[PDB]
């Protein structure tokens, strides 16, 4: 899926990780891919040139990478939905949670049903340049019943207060036990 910085200079950022068997979640540049232990904590920033219009917004959803499953939504498998995990404000069905937020929307769309979390976008901290926010995945990539071993794209878009697109990007993901060890495989 093709990046959309569009006016305000929109685009992700990741804090540098290393591949260490223990690390819980680490990020790589050359794969443009997040490899992390699942429902673990994910600090993803954002970067902008321009201060985006008060009220806008920024969400996240789920695709499968591959054209053959990219018309099927990303959802948890039925043993992770109904493992009472929840944290009374995420739907148990959806995989990507937000932590650390007091306003998170989980959404799923009247037409194509499929999930997504939007937040409020924040401009970044006092002598800080970029936003954070904090997203865990509820679902391991190997789940059967649910992503079945096929990788997803998380895209994120930074919408206005009407809902229109004002800038995109998009991370690989991949949710596994050892985050460490399949990052310098792929790699
Ligand atoms: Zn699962």
């Amino acid at each position: 899926q093709k990046t959309y910085q569009g006016n305000y200079g929109f685009h992700l950022g990741f804090l540098q990780s290393g591949t260490a068997k223990s690390v819980m979640c680490t990020y790589s540049p050359p794969l443009n891919k997040l490899f992390c232990q699942l429902a673990k904590t994910c600090p993803v920033q954002l970067w902008v040139s321009a201060t985006p219009p008060a009220g806008s917004r920024v969400r996240a959803m789920a695709i499968y990478k591959k054209s053959q499953h990219m018309t099927e939504v990303v959802r948890r498998c039925p043993h992770h939905e109904r493992c009472s995990d929840g944290d009374g404000l995420a739907p148990p069905q959806h995989l990507i949670r937000v932590e650390g937020n007091l306003y998170p929307e989980y959404l799923e769309d009247r037409q194509t049903f499929r999930h997504s979390v939007v937040v409020p976008y924040e401009p970044p901290e006092a002598g800080s340049e970029y936003t954070t926010i904090h997203y865990k995945y509820m679902c391991n990539s190997s789940c059967m019943g649910g992503m079945n071993r096929r990788p997803i794209l998380t895209i994120i878009t930074l919408e206005d207060s009407s809902g229109n697109l004002l800038g995109r990007d998009s991370f690989e993901v991949r949710v596994c036990a050892c985050p460490g060890r399949d990052r310098r495989t792929e790699e």
